[PDB]
Formats: structure tokens, sequence, C-alpha cells
């Protein structure tokens, strides 16, 4: 493979040489060119300085990069472009919100390598969809709860311990467990069932304010802030939103079409003959993605603007909203669909 030759003789390039606004709230990380992702995570660990401070073998790094990136199937929303723009967020977060007041390094690299590794080898379907249609992922895992996410937790340790990628295997014992053990939590956290089970918990931590003696107020930021990495295409502009709602749907929509296949009645937001867009979109904004980033503006005053944009998607689709009826005659001036 010539693309990890690249990566290891041809240096790690500057951050500031990918994009002038690459380390702002406003770049879109979908525009970057997926040939060029891979060099642009080792710019944004070595930016971050990770790679001093852990003294990570770059060859190493490079072949477990590329792992990763290899790792990702190609469904219409979670493959690898949907894992590097979620580990570029949190780059943005390093960057804009000083993370190093509240976070230990140690903590803040996990949540980095949890951002590359949180969806591997995603299939395009969800939790439910294991269970029904009775997949091994829900042989080996329903019994416990968040199918995929063991799973993607799972495949992240298959690549560290896949010969010449084991990027943490000078750390001390101490160390290694720690990292293993922060990448388990962060990845688990991104199933919603998780973010509903301590929602209360990161009101009360954003109520008492931030103590960055406590290891469960640690550990709750961990989770939040992988959660607003994993929704940070909301915190874009309105065009970013409406392409990625394209992609989410046509995914969850494939995975209806596959159960009524199987003889199940889908759920109404996998289901393309049920599934009403703005509605569905409107509550995933109001009720699960604005409470998520206005407990990060909460603990993070710098986070306004992501909240703010958040909201403003949000009044979008109320504004759009009336285009999902037809009125006058469709595009094509037929009534041939009815
Ligand atoms: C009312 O409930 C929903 C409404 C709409 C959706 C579709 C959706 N899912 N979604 C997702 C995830 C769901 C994220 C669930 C979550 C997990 C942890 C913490 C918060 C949310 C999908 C693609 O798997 N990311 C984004 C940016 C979206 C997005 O804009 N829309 C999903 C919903 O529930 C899962
Ligand atoms: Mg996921
Ligand atoms: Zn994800």
């Amino acid at each position: 493979d010539d693309e990890y030759t690249k990566l290891l003789h041809d240096g790690i390039q500057p951050v500031a040489a990918i994009d002038s606004n690459f380390a702002s709230f406003t770049y879109t990380p979908r525009s970057l060119p997926e040939d060029d992702t891979s060099m642009a995570i080792l710019s944004m660990l070595q930016d971050m300085n990770f790679i001093n401070n852990y003294k990570i073998d770059c060859p190493t790094l490079a072949r477990f990069c590329l792992m990763v990136k290899k790792g990702y199937r190609d469904p219409p929303y979670h493959n690898w472009m949907h894992a590097f723009s979620v580990s570029h967020f949190c780059y943005l977060l390093y960057k804009n919100l000083e993370l190093t007041n509240y976070l230990e390094d140690i903590e803040i690299f996990a949540l980095f390598i949890s951002c590359m590794c949180h969806d591997l080898d995603h299939r395009g379907t969800n939790n439910s969809f294991q269970v029904a249609s009775k997949s091994v992922l829900a042989a080996l895992y329903s019994s416990e709860g968040s199918v995929m996410e063991r799973h993607h937790f799972a495949q992240a340790i298959a690549i560290l311990n896949t010969h010449g990628c084991n990027i943490f295997d000078h750390f001390s014992r101490k160390d290694y467990q720690r990292m293993l053990d922060l990448m388990r939590d962060i990845i688990l956290a991104t199933d919603l069932a998780h973010h509903l089970r301590i929602f209360k918990d990161l009101q009360k931590m954003a109520e008492v304010g931030y103590d960055r003696n406590n290891k469960q107020h640690h550990r709750l930021l961990l989770c939040l802030l992988m959660t607003s990495c994993d929704l940070s295409d909301q915190t874009k502009g309105w065009k970013t939103t409406r392409k990625i709602a394209e992609l989410i749907y046509k995914e969850f929509f494939s995975q209806g079409d596959l159960e009524k296949a199987m003889g199940n009645r889908p759920m109404e937001m996998m289901d393309r003959e049920k599934a009403y867009i703005p509605e569905l979109q409107i509550s995933f904004m109001e009720h699960i993605a604005m409470p998520i980033y206005k407990l990060l503006q909460d603990l993070f005053p710098k986070a306004a603007e992501l909240y703010e944009r958040v909201a403003s998607n949000r009044e979008h689709w109320t504004k759009v909203s009336h285009k999902f009826t037809i009125r006058g005659l469709p595009s094509n001036n037929s009534l041939d669909f009815l």
C-alpha cells in the first residue's frame, strides 16, 4: 500500500497548511478530500502534541490510523468520513475550549482515539436491528445491551492487538489499563440509552459546577464531550445538516426495507412509507441535540456559538417543514405518482 508509504516517509504536515480555518468551529471537515484525512489525523495529534507527550512511534501510529480507516464500511452515514468529522470536532474542542483546564492529558488523548474508533465496522443498522434480525452481534452482546457500541470497542481492541498497530504498547501497565478503560467507557457513551441514563447526573454536574478534583465529573464530562462530537454535524451550517439528514435517513430506510423483507414491522423512523423527516429532525434537535449543547455551554461559556447554531438549524426545520406537503403539481407536472 502506497498510502502507508506516503504517511510514513513524507513527514507530518503542519495543521495550518490543511486550511486557514481548520481549527475553527465554522470549518466543515467533510470538505477535506477523503485521501487527505489520514494525514490530517497525524497533523491534529501532532498539533495537540500527543505524539511527543506520549512518545508515540510514528510508523505504528501511521499503521494504526490506516487500520482504523479501513475498519469502516461504506453505509450512507456511518462511514470513515463520519469518524473523521467526529475526531475533527474533538480537536476543535481541544483548540477552542481549553480542555486541559478540565481533563487530564491522557483523558483527552483517549477521547480523540475513541472518536476515531467509535463506530468501527458499523453496517448501517442500529442496536434493535441486531436483536430483531438475530445477528451474530446480538448473540455475542444483546444480554449486556449497547450491541453495536460493544462491537465498536471490540474492533478497536482487535486493531490494537494487530501486529505493528499497538500505539500504546510502551505505556506503563497502569496507563495501558487506563487507556483501554477510557476507550471502553467513552465508546459505550455513544449509545443514546447510555446518554439518557446519565442525563440527570450531567444536569447535576452543570448545576453544582465542574469540580476538577472529582473523578466522577471527569468521567461524566468525557461522556458529554463524546456525544457532542458524535452529533457535531448539527453545529455546522444548514447545508451540512441537510446533507447529513439525507445520509442518515437513506441509511435508516435501507434498514427498514431489510426488516420488512424479514417479515418485521420497522419503527416509524426506519419506515420510508411512514417516517415524516421534519417532525423526526425537530424532535431530535429540540429534545436530544439542543440539551447536550446547552449543557456544553453551561460548562464552557465559549461553547455558546455551538448551541446557537444547533438552535438556528432547529428553527430552519420549522421554516422548511411546509415543503414536505405537495402544493400545486410536482416538478414534472405529473400526477402519475398517484
Ligand atoms: C426522536 O428521536 C430521533 C429522531 C431522529 C433521529 C435521526 C437522527 N439521528 N442522528 C444521529 C444518530 C443518533 C444519535 C443518538 C444519540 C446518542 C447519544 C447521545 C445523543 C444522541 C444516528 C445517525 O445513529 N446523529 C445525528 C446527527 C442525527 C440526526 O440528526 N438525526 C433519531 C432519533 O432517535 C435515535
Ligand atoms: Mg455509534
Ligand atoms: Zn457516531
